[PDB]
């Protein structure tokens, strides 16, 4: 299988395959939230459910779309750096480290989030998972930049 | 040349090719909107484009927004499932109902979104085209987790 | 190394980390504008740092969230865009070319926005970071339709 080209591919696909679920979990929490906040963005939906008063916004709704936001701006690059990172030969249980604790973080970040828990909860494991992140970039700069 | 490292690859990089340009013709039809309803978002834009009061919200601006967003709630997580899965072996046809599933399903989302069709075309074209990215997803996780 | 996979690959991957990088500046820029302009998006963040009158929405913050989606509608595809097109074997240089476009449009978009700039500048540097993208995709569709 092709999953095996390098030692950290598969724990690096684990990780990625378990965040972008986890994403989309958020977007079903979203929708479920709208049905029950009756609280629909478009004129169309607010009319299959119940009338035009709700096309509205909802604080729920709007702190998931927050969530959902801040996955696409943190997820998405880690599934390219971290793509690119597990072929550049790091130690296997260094990049382990790496995936490990950007999916902790992430997971953890969503539950903050959509739980409300107090400051800074969040906001600690939006930094924790992006120091894996930032460690990666830096790593791909290098070797990219040598072989120029 | 290097598009036939798996048999189902072809196919991937044709629909999401064709996703991507989707998504920039949703770009171009925002942007025509905004001067069409002279609707910008920033006091720069509107100054060059007839005064102050056309830095403004509106309607059909913020459809296009969504329906852009919910591109990249939906389409940049097949980018990624779809690269990986097109390595993992699968049956070809199979794969290119998965692949073509999505990309008529999201096409139509975007007819829907933008044509303001009744609910729940939208919402349907939407669950459908998800249902091949939750099964990427699964088999990526089995095969990845088997690989640990 | 495999990052001499292909000889455009060390230019993107340069290319590409260091606009990931760009991204993540523009996130550290909306956290320090949502602390020195004490807006923030949620009451729990809020009531940490002054007050429940601090949920709040301000100008400064919104333009920092603009940028920022604008990135994700735009540096998300030329990752995928541009690792594809690294494997088509392009011209050397013309692939470099591609890539710098790219990166210099778009490091002067977030100067333009962040800046507020004069129209049309910001939307000069997006047309102009688009027409790389535009031919990217363009040639991944003729290859991968090619060899279905
Ligand atoms: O009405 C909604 N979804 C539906 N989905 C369906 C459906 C989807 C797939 C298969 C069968 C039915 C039938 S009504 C909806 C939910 C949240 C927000 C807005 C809307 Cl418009
Ligand atoms: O004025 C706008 N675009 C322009 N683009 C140009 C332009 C772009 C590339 C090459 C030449 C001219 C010249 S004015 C604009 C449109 C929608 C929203 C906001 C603005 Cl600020
Ligand atoms: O209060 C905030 N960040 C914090 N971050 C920390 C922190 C993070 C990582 C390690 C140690 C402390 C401690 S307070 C904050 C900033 C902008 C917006 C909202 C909030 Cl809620
Ligand atoms: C991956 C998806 C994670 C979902 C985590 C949802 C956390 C829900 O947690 C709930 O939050 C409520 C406030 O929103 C509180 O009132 C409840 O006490 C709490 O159980
Ligand atoms: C890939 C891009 C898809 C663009 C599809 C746009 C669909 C436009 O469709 C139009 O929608 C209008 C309401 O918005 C209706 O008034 C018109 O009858 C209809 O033609
Ligand atoms: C990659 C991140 C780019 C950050 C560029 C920020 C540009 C800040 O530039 C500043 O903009 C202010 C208005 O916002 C002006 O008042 C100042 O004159 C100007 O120096
Ligand atoms: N887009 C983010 C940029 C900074 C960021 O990601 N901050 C973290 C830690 S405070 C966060 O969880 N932001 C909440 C959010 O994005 O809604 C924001 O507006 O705050
Ligand atoms: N972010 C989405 C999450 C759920 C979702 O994607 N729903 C589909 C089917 S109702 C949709 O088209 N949502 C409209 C949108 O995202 O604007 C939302 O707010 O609705
Ligand atoms: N989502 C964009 C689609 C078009 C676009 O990307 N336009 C460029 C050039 S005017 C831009 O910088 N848009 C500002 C933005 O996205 O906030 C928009 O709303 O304008
Ligand atoms: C907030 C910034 C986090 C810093 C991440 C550190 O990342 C480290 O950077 C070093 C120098 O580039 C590298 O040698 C090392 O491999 C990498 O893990
Ligand atoms: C809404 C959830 C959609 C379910 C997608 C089903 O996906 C299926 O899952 C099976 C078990 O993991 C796999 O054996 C199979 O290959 C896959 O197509
Ligand atoms: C706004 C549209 C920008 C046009 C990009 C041009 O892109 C060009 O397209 C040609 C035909 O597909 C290709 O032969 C060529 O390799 C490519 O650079």
């Amino acid at each position: 299988s092709l999953v095996m080209s390098s030692p950290a591919l598969p724990a690096f696909l684990l990780c990625s395959t378990l965040l972008v679920i986890k994403m989309y979990v958020v977007a079903i929490i979203t929708g479920q939230v709208r049905l029950r906040k009756k609280a629909f963005a478009n004129p169309e939906d607010a009319l299959r459910h119940g009338g035009p008063q709700y096309c509205r916004s909802d604080p729920d709704v709007e702190r998931c779309l927050r969530a959902h936001r801040n996955d696409m701006e943190t997820i998405y690059p880690f599934l390219f750096l971290g793509f690119v990172y597990s072929f550049l030969g790091p130690n296997p249980f260094v990049a382990w480290m790496h995936f490990l604790v950007f999916l902790v973080g992430r997971v953890a970040h969503t539950v903050a989030y959509l739980g409300k828990l107090r400051a800074p909860i969040r906001s600690v494991t939006y930094t924790l998972a992006q120091l894996p992140c930032a460690s990666m970039a830096l790593q791909i700069l290098w070797e990219a930049a040598r072989h120029l």
